[PDB]
């Protein structure tokens, strides 16, 4: 059910510092390389009065470059699929948690997303917008409880030349109990690769790849 070319909808509503939006989504990759894009708008709640950065990797793990030896966990759960939840804590005191659920529908990866930001201080980068991308993340993954963890620090660009900082764990569940794989990492770097001025019409690339560890 899963080809070498495969598109998917996304639809995510959620909250940052009490404002509420939601985002439609299509994106297209190839789920056995690691790649995929998509193009992305606010449909409700648009400017965002955030940084859109820290809901990009909110914003598709079934498009990781797994080896032939390590269990491909996400793409054995579909076409039933799989949920994640997640939290991101930043260095300043700002949160953001996740609840995710992925599908296979009509031929096409259906995700449908919620999404809470808060304590995000008002002088900070992420509500004055002076961010400016991630940096290549390598996610820790591993067996634990029944379902696939994972956890990463991430670093988030600063436009005055520093970093920003949020350590990551995630709870990957898929529907059914396809085969865990062992303790690896999953290698990541997410691009911007176009925005309208006030950040309502985006554009994404990722390649993901899992390697040994
Ligand atoms: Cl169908």
């Amino acid at each position: 059910v899963i080809k070498e070319f495969m598109r998917f909808k996304e639809h995510m509503e959620g909250s940052v510092n009490g404002h509420e939006f939601e985002i439609e989504g299509e994106g297209e990759g190839r789920p056995y390389e690691g790649t995929q894009t998509a193009r992305l708008k606010v449909t409700k709640g648009g400017p965002l009065p955030f940084a859109w950065d820290i809901l990009s990797p909110q914003i598709s793990k079934a498009y990781v470059k797994h080896p032939a030896d390590i269990p491909d966990y996400l793409k054995l759960s579909f076409p039933e699929g799989f949920k994640w939840e997640r939290v991101m804590n930043f260095e300043d005191g700002g949160v953001v948690t996740v609840t995710q659920d992925s599908s296979l529908q009509d031929g096409e990866f259906i995700y449908k997303v919620k999404v809470r930001g808060t304590n995000f201080p008002s002088d900070g980068p992420v509500m004055q917008k002076k961010t400016m991308g991630w940096e290549a993340s390598s996610e820790r993954m591993y067996p634990e409880d029944g379902a696939l963890k994972g956890e990463m620090k991430m670093r988030l660009r600063l436009k005055d030349g520093g970093h920003y900082d949020a350590e990551v764990k995630t709870t990957y569940m898929a529907k059914k109990p396809v085969q865990l794989p062992g303790a690896y990492k999953a290698d990541y770097k997410l691009d911007i690769t176009s925005h309208n001025e006030d950040y309502t019409i985006v554009e994404q690339y990722e390649r993901c790849e899992g390697r040994h560890s």
